[PDB]
């Protein structure tokens, strides 16, 4: 059995699905003090790191003394996703920086360690989110700082949904709400979020809605598309429907994605993501 993070398909396509995470890398980094912060020397963290949003605006956005003495880890469950973050350590002359498997459900990782721990989309992606978070909790230092980011509404669902309902069969797909809970709830809520944090015993947890808008082309649009509806199907439609209309579904797309945005057009991207910090006593 596979998971499908470490699918060379995944991977392979995770660049077009970055343009969306990527929206909040930046607002991440800023949100969490580290550019700032006193703690010194700097020891973080990207976990669930994926091909390296995080790690890529931190070695763009901190200072050379602190990169001098830092030591980043660019944590993933997925080699593929770490293969490709390594080549991206290397091509854009990442400073004291390592890819590492961590599984953020154990991490392997030492009890006070870090100063920092970042999370960019992973919690509505492990399969326990409160398992990651006590890790989380442990491998920080004292003082340091978990920053996440979680989604709590975006429209490229509904725009597949919309793309799926132009195919005979009035075949099913989940709504925004269904799709970001398949595998932990409630990390849209920023009060499930605060209770859980400060249930850990994390503290000064502060969790700030973000909303974003831009557009991407209708043909990378597609990529995104193709990337994720393939893992829904299984789920949401029968092996009847899946046997009549899942080879449909590329032509489909094309077709909606070039009728509604036109044939050289922009799809635009509107979301908001949950900005969290919780500083570890
Ligand atoms: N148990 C687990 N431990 C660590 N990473 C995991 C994991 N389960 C899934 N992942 C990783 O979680 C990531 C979610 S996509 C988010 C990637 C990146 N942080 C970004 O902002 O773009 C994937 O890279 C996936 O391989």
């Amino acid at each position: 059995i596979q998971n499908m993070f470490q699918t060379k398909s995944f991977v392979d396509r995770y660049k077009y699905t970055e343009k969306l995470t990527g929206l909040y890398a930046q607002t991440l980094v800023d949100y969490s003090g580290v550019a700032n912060t006193s703690q010194k020397p700097l020891i973080v963290l990207d976990n669930a790191c994926g091909i390296g949003a995080v790690s890529s605006v931190l070695n763009h956005t901190l200072q050379d003394e602190a990169k001098k003495t830092w030591k980043l880890t660019c944590g993933d469950l997925s080699e593929g996703m770490l293969e490709t973050t390594k080549r991206r350590l290397q091509d854009e002359g990442w400073v004291n920086a390592e890819t590492k498997i961590v599984n953020a459900l154990d991490t392997g990782l030492p009890d006070g360690h870090y100063t920092h721990v970042f999370v960019a989309f992973g919690f509505q992606s492990f399969p326990d989110a409160n398992a990651a978070l006590k890790e989380c909790f442990r491998i920080l230092a004292s003082g340091g700082i978990l920053a996440s980011s979680t989604w709590q509404n975006f429209n490229w669902i509904p725009i597949m949904k919309a793309a799926i309902e132009t195919i005979p069969g009035n075949l099913p797909f989940p709504t925004q709400k269904e799709f970001i809970a398949l595998h932990n709830a409630g990390w849209d809520s920023e009060s499930y979020i605060q209770s859980e944090l400060e249930k850990l015993g994390f503290r000064d947890v502060k969790v700030i809605p973000v909303p974003k808008e831009t557009s991407i082309p209708i043909d990378e649009f597609f990529e995104v598309c193709m990337m994720i509806i393939p893992y829904l199907l299984p789920k949401f439609w029968t092996e009847e429907q899946r046997e009549s209309h899942e080879k449909d579904v590329p032509m489909v797309l094309r077709q909606y994605l070039q009728d509604t945005y036109g044939a050289n057009g922009q799809v635009p991207l509107e979301a908001v993501a949950l900005i969290t910090t919780g500083l570890k006593p």
